[PDB]
Formats: structure tokens, C-alpha cells, sequence
């Protein structure tokens, strides 16, 4: 995240880290045995790591569980990021308390304009690699589709939504993919891509969340 702040101890209690060693992702826990992520950040050896602020000293609250599988969409494209989602089921459910819950499902597709709360512990630095140990946020706000079109011409699908500033400076980046983007207490996007972190009419691409709600609903159903 650039230039957003440091949310607080376990005050985005639904936010996980995906780990294999280091974290890599983030994600969403949306019940007790799933989370949701992006399809870009499938790998095998995920640990997610739930009740987390600072990622590198075991502080308490956190919960480590193994991922049993791990669901990227079937239509996902790696070249176009269309369809950036994936589901990982937990070998164990969760303990839920205040510091570990999970995150609703929109009923319905959120309008440009609406704020939005994005998390992680991904790069702070627009120019160069600084990782925080602890979670960093950033309230930004779902941008109107011709803008977001009009910034990345012929790569935005009706999966994808801009949201951040287009004068640059606060942003998404590497180490905040497969995170949440939060609009009303529901889960609207992932952090999906962009180009650079916090560049100047680049803003941050993510994957809409309310175009997959069946699909995560019927999956989650049959495994
Ligand atoms: N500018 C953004 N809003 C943004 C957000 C997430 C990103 N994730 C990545 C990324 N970059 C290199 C490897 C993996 C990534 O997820 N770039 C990203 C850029
Ligand atoms: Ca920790
Ligand atoms: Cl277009």
C-alpha cells in the first residue's frame, strides 16, 4: 500500500496472508473454512495466516492453518487477469472471535464514488521495495468506468473495476494481490494489477467481486 496508514491491530479482522515461506498474497476470509483471493496468486505450500498485524513476530491472536485446496476460476486468463479469482478451502475451520471474522458477499455491484477500504502488507514505495511488517490501509474510491477505460485502453473487462487517485501518490501494489477492497461492510473487489504502484493516472485494477457471487456460492456448495 502507498500512502495509506497503519490500520491498527486486528481492526481489518478478515484479512489473511497467504504464506509459503514469506508472504506473497493477501486474502479474504468470507466464512470459516474459505477465503478468497486471486487467481494470480495460486502456488502450492500455502499456509494462510489468520489474526495478523505484524507478519514477521507472533504477537497472539493469529491462527496458521494449511490450505487443503486451492479453486482458481476455470476462465481465468494469466495474460489478461480476466477472472482474477480464486477460493482456497482450509484444512481446519477457524476459531471467529472480534480479532478473526469474515467478510460478506455483495448483494448487489457497487457505484463509482463509493469509498473503499483496501489492506496489505504489500510494497509502500511508489519507487523502490519497502514491505511493512505490520498492515497498512488505504480508503479510496471506485472510479466511473470511463475513466478507468479511458487509463488502460482495451484491457478493462465488465470483470474489472478501477478505484484509487488519478493524480498518484496512494495505491495498491506488489504484496496487496489477492486483497480486499471492503465498499459498505461487503467485499467488492481483490487487488488484481495495475502499472507501477501510485503513478499518475494509473490506478489500481480489481477484479468485481458482485460478478461472482453464484459462482463462489455453488463452489463453495460442492467442496
Ligand atoms: N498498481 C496496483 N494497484 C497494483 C496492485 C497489485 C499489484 N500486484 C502487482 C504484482 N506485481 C508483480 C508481481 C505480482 C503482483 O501481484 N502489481 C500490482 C499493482
Ligand atoms: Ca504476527
Ligand atoms: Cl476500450
Amino acid at each position: 500500500i502507498v500512502g495509506g496508514y497503519t490500520c491498527g491491530a486486528n481492526t481489518v479482522p478478515y484479512q489473511v496472508s497467504l504464506n509459503s515461506g514469506y508472504h506473497f498474497c493477501g486474502g479474504s476470509l468470507i466464512n470459516s473454512q474459505w477465503v478468497v483471493s486471486a487467481a494470480h496468486c495460486y502456488k502450492s505450500g500455502i499456509q494462510v495466516r489468520l489474526g495478523e498485524d505484524n507478519i514477521n513476530v507472533v504477537e497472539g491472536n493469529e491462527q496458521f492453518i494449511s490450505a487443503s485446496k486451492s479453486i482458481v476460476h476455470p476462465s481465468y486468463n494469466s495474460n489478461t487477469l480476466n477472472n482474477d479469482i480464486m477460493l482456497i478451502k482450509l484444512k481446519s475451520a477457524a476459531s471467529l472471535n472480534s480479532r478473526v471474522a469474515s467478510i460478506s458477499l455483495p448483494t448487489s455491484c457497487a457505484s463509482a464514488g463509493t469509498q473503499c477500504l483496501i489492506s496489505g502488507w504489500g510494497n509502500t514505495k511508489s519507487s523502490g521495495t519497502s514491505y511493512p511488517d505490520v498492515l497498512k490501509c488505504l480508503k479510496a474510491p471506485i472510479l466511473s468506468d470511463s475513466s478507468c477505460k479511458s487509463a488502460y485502453p482495451g484491457q478493462i473487462t465488465s470483470n474489472m473495476f478501477c478505484a484509487g487517485y488519478l493524480e498518484g501518490g496512494k495505491d495498491s501494489c506488489q504484496g496487496d494481490s489477492g486483497g480486499p477492497v471492503v465498499c459498505s461492510g461487503k467485499l467488492q473487489g481483490i487487488v488484481s494489477w495495475g502499472s507501477g504502484c501510485a503513478q499518475k493516472n494509473k490506478p489500481g485494477v480489481y477484479t468485481k467481486v458482485c460478478n461472482y457471487v453464484s459462482w463462489i456460492k455453488q463452489t463453495i456448495a460442492s467442496n
